[PDB]
């Protein structure tokens, strides 16, 4: 996460925090058995035996009071995934997890019910906290961006045609803040007004925090179907 501010995992207690050790990605638990994430994650290594998740983890390389770890019993990627990532959507079956003050699900919007354009929501990461940084930052970062529709992103200065209706786009008015390496997986909450509300998950984006390129997020309101007929 570039700007934004630390937090620590009471902020964001769905937020799953998944290794390979090293970190690979973030993910959210929308169950107590399932965690959602973004299949470019895994791509490279498909195999479920390799990864380990945390659930109720403030901390990068240091273990967190309460944190709940987990093996990966079944890695689910999308089948048509391409690659600007293409229905880069993933669940990973946990083995479950036992709700806590630092280990909560966030609930899945309904059906396309998605926010309007300029709605403020928050994305949580261990990311680089600077694009030229080589390291990860070992706290928890979070921070706020702003929904930009598809007739913005989808301008040639912008994204073009590389944004697809099943994506949304994010980012600061000021560009001063935003998702970069390391945050993918994550979740992108928005306010369904009266709910926490998954509504995306951290993809893709060309650099971090410049003008006219802001991050790009699966639009899990598109989505539901998959994740129903898999979970």
């Amino acid at each position: 996460i570039i700007g934004g501010e630390f937090t620590t995992i009471e902020n964001q207690p769905w937020f799953a925090a998944i290794y390979r050790v090293t970190y690979v990605c973030g993910g959210s638990l929308i169950s107590p058995c399932w965690v959602i994430s973004a299949t470019h994650c895994f791509i490279d290594y498909p195999k479920k035996e390799d990864y380990i998740v945390y659930l109720g983890r403030s901390r990068l390389n240091s273990n967190t009071q309460g944190e709940m770890k987990f093996e990966v019993e079944n890695l689910i990627l999308h089948k048509d995934y391409s690659a600007a990532h293409h229905n880069d959507i993933a669940l990973l079956k946990i083995r479950c997890a036992q709700p806590s003050r630092t280990i909560q699900t966030i609930a899945l919007p309904s059906m396309y019910n998605d926010p309007q354009f300029g709605t403020s929501c928050e994305i949580t990461g261990f990311g680089k906290e600077q694009s030229t940084d080589y390291l990860y930052p070992e706290q928890l970062k979070m921070t706020v961006v702003k929904l930009i529709s598809h007739r913005e992103c989808q301008q040639p200065h912008y994204y073009g045609s590389e944004v697809t209706t099943k994506m949304l786009c994010a980012a600061d008015p000021q560009w001063k803040t935003d998702s970069c390496q390391g945050d993918s997986g994550g979740p992108l909450v928005c306010s369904l007004q009266g709910r926490m509300t998954l509504t995306g998950i951290v993809s893709w984006g060309r650099g971090c925090a410049l003008k006219d390129k802001p991050g790009v997020y699966t639009r899990v309101s598109h989505f539901l179907p998959w994740i129903r007929s898999h979970t």
